[PDB]
């Protein structure tokens, strides 16, 4: 798997369907590192307790009104206050997938920070309730190849991801012009 859904196929789902949305946070890095490889964008990813890196977000419940109210409640659940900065919107949606299995639906999102709000995230998280418990750190993903044509990004993605994450990630990274 996964297949994927259109929006509205995915919200017709019924009541036994479980919705899962997570987020890429994304901001303009202008720096360079060792002073000559473009950073480019400074890009988010979480550790899960599974030992496995994903996207931060989490399930919608019974009370979240629509997918970004669940969304946005669980991104500051996982992250803590400086994810108020911000709300994730529709206009930040990307895709919908069903795996087999479980009855769930992931909806993916990637939402533009300023590089202050993103380092805002990175510098509390420590203290969101979910920190040291079901996510286990923040990492930045290398966007860069290095010259040994493997460390950076391709040995990046050699790292173990949860469900879709890597397909996910690969996809807005095309979206943004990092892949050609």
């Amino acid at each position: 798997g996964a297949r994927r859904l259109e929006l509205g196929e995915a919200l017709a789902l019924g009541s036994g369907w479980r919705h899962v949305c997570h987020a890429l946070l994304y901001a303009p890095d202008p720096g360079m590192l060792f002073g000559r490889i473009p950073l480019r964008y400074a890009i988010l990813m979480q550790m899960r307790f599974d030992g496995r890196l994903g996207f931060p977000g989490g399930f919608v419940d019974t009370q979240d009104r629509s997918l970004e109210d669940g969304l946005n409640r669980e991104l500051r659940e996982e992250l803590g206050e400086a994810a108020a900065a911000f709300r994730v919107e529709r206009t930040d949606y990307r895709s919908s997938h069903v795996g087999s299995g479980p009855r769930v639906v992931a909806h993916f999102y990637a939402k533009r920070l300023t590089l202050e709000e993103l380092l805002a995230v990175e510098a509390g998280a420590t203290r969101a309730k979910d920190h040291g418990l079901e996510v286990l750190g923040l990492v930045r993903v290398p966007l860069y190849t290095l010259r040994d044509g493997v460390g950076g990004l391709p040995t990046f993605l050699e790292n173990s991801f949860i469900g879709s994450a890597r397909e996910q990630l690969l996809e807005a990274l095309q979206d943004l012009g990092l892949l050609q």
